[PDB]
């Protein structure tokens, strides 16, 4: 269990999704160059993701458009990976009996999450923590 709770979201990985950030109302986005951020633009073409489960509670967040994997580096920087690797795995959990959160598996011991600031910019691993709005996500149908 990676020393973390085990409350899981009720959803499934049948179809792709949009990852809506409660904090600023931004959709998670991966640009072709590998840049990760958030945009309020629903018509954007790089905001669609396909999640897959590696193991119960561990997922991959792959961009349907570019095929890039959401990933978090050794210094807590979120980036788009060409290939799937250990830095691409996230522990997908329920939060506040409602939202989804993604903790970097590799850095789970430090509670490094995926998160978006109100300004649409992505957060560095160490800057995130339980209790922030930046970490709460809502997966929406595309």
């Amino acid at each position: 269990h990676h020393h973390h709770h085990f409350n899981l979201p009720p959803g499934n990985y049948k179809k792709p999704k949009l990852l809506y950030c409660s904090n600023g109302g931004h959709f998670l986005r991966i640009l072709p160059d590998g840049t990760v951020d958030g945009t309020r633009d629903r018509s954007d073409q790089h905001i669609q993701f396909q999640l897959s489960a590696e193991s119960v509670g561990e997922v991959y967040i792959k961009s349907t458009e570019t095929g890039q994997y959401l990933a978090m580096d050794t210094d807590g920087l979120v980036y788009g990976s060409q290939t799937p690797n250990e830095e691409c795995l996230f522990l997908e959990r329920l939060e506040e009996n409602h939202y989804n959160t993604y903790i970097s598996k590799k850095h789970a011991e430090k509670n490094w999450f995926l998160g978006l600031k109100k300004n649409g910019s992505v957060k560095r691993g160490p800057r995130t923590h339980y209790g922030q709005k930046a970490i709460l996500f809502l997966p929406l149908p595309v």
